[PDB]
RNA sequence: GGGAGAAGGCACGCUGAUAUGUAGGUGAGGUCCCUCGCGGAUGGAGCUGAAAUCAGUCGAAGAUACCAGCUGGCUGCAACU
């Protein structure tokens, strides 16, 4: 706040959020958001609620972003999938950053194609199914083309905003946009909670217990994320071997979390994808089957909570194992002549680190599972609104902690 | 040539550093050359590894056991194995 350098970046990010907000408050022409918002009040609109949380609340308002930034993440999932399966992309990836720019371009183009396909499916399928129940506009090719091009331009401009915040400002664009979109719904929730509290509909003690529990979860997950296991190693004697004296790290820190919201968003996309594709048909055979299997996975249902929990565990474990590389560490200790008591340098050192991280990231994922599990049972028992949900809290905490970590990192780098 | 191992004396363990194993010994990967091979040069990862010096430490005793010359002076005879 004091430094002007970070101040300009802050004003840039905030301003970007302003532009994004104004752009998100503009509904699609020929679409009434009132009947849509009225439709979400039923049980058939509860299944799309979880998908609405990642749209920044622009889904109910029928803004220029239908799916939000989700198709970009899904596009990244598809790109990584083709990278794992097809060796052709893997070869290009090994050609250096020059091929990484190609993977980039193909990821953006894939995002474009997915945006087009999803625009077509959504706009054509759901409204025109009854048809013309929610929309007055006739099911013609004009409305189709209009909706397609509109959602394409919207998603493209959104990606542009994501690139601008990432480049000309601190932190990730997608991260801060999703974060802002999530925390934007908190003040109306609190306001409506207070207004209904004086009506006798909601008890004050309940809200107090909710707030206290939220603060407790906060303090807890903050305490956990900064928790780490350090490996003590004393090296080295005999100063004329051209390695010592260090003047280096006397201990190797090991963090439970990376940390990032990427596994959470990815897992969210993966789990919600079958729920998203089945939510396009409200009536007909979709009501008899697709709507049923859409009710199979619900934020209020324990099954979806357990499945999403397992997804969180798997994605977080895989990501944590992917980011941290014991090879580079072992090579770093080898070139410096570090000898671990405990050990002998080689491949045996890499197996030890993996052995520790396997017993670490596991119980860490168990902790995250618990933290994600509590607010659902709290929502069932205390009847708290959906803005207090566990996923949103996790996203907020991760985003804030990681952003502040990056800030302190930049301040430490600029210091010495 | 010998006599001579003459006689007589000195250090000797362990641990650390000089060097997280040195001097040497071996010689991978790589790059180059080739009359292209079980080739040549470069190359130094890994592996092996004395000796010494300095500092410390235990014990009455460090060639701690088994192992492993008694030595010197005069003379007879036979040169010698």
């Amino acid at each position: 706040g004091g430094l002007g350098e970070l101040k300009r970046r802050l004003l840039f990010v905030i301003g970007a959020l302003i532009v994004f907000r104004i752009g998100s408050f503009i509904p699609i022409p020929g679409i009434d958001a009132a009947v849509l918002a009225k439709l979400l009040e039923q049980q058939r609109g509860t299944i799309i609620e979880m998908f609405n949380m990642f749209s920044g609340g622009a889904l109910s308002r029928a803004s220029i972003f239908a799916l939000g930034i989700m198709p970009y993440i899904s596009a990244s999932i598809i790109i990584q999938l083709l990278t794992v399966v097809h060796p052709t992309l893997a070869e290009i990836k090994k050609e250096g950053e020059s091929g990484r720019r190609k993977i980039s371009q193909y990821t953006r183009y894939g995002t474009l194609v997915l945006a087009i396909f999803q625009s077509i499916g959504i706009a054509t399928g759901l409204p025109n199914m009854p048809g013309m129940q929610g929309l007055v506009i006739n099911p013609g090719f004009a409305f189709y083309f209009t909706a397609v091009v509109s959602l394409v331009t919207g998603t493209m401009f959104l990606m542009w905003l994501g690139e601008q915040i990432t480049e000309r400002g601190i932190g990730n664009g997608i991260s801060i946009i999703i974060f802002a979109g999530i925390v934007a719904g908190l003040p109306p929730a609190i306001a409506h909670t207070i207004e209904q509290a004086r009506q006798g509909d909601l008890h004050f003690l309940v809200l107090l217990l909710v707030a206290v529990l939220v603060f407790a979860v906060t303090f807890f997950v903050v305490f956990v994320e900064r928790g780490q296991r350090r490996i003590v190693v004393n090296y080295a004697k005999r100063q004329q071997g051209r390695r010592v004296y260090a003047a280096q790290s006397t201990h190797l820190p090991l963090k439970v979390n990376m940390a990032g919201v990427i596994p959470a968003i990815f897992a969210s996309s993966i789990i919600l994808f079958p729920a998203t594709i089945a939510s396009w048909f409200g009536g007909g055979t979709g009501w008899n089957w697709l709507t049923t299997i859409s009710l199979y996975l619900q934020p209020g249902q324990p099954l979806y909570v357990l499945l999403y929990a397992s997804a969180i565990i798997f994605f977080c474990f895989f990501y944590t194992a992917l980011v941290f590389n014991p090879r580079e560490t072992a090579d770093n200790l080898k070139k410096s002549g570090a000898f671990v008591p405990g050990i002998r340098p080689g491949e045996q050192t890499a197996k030890y680190i993996d052995k520790v991280m396997t017993r670490l990231t596991l119980v860490g994922a168990l902790y995250i599972t618990f933290i994600c599990l509590i607010p659902e049972f709290m929502r069932d028992a205390m009847k708290v609104p959906f803005y207090f949900g566990g996923t949103s809290l996790l996203i907020v905490v991760v985003v804030i902690m990681d952003f502040m970590a990056q800030v302190q990192t930049l301040m430490m780098s600029s210091q010495y």
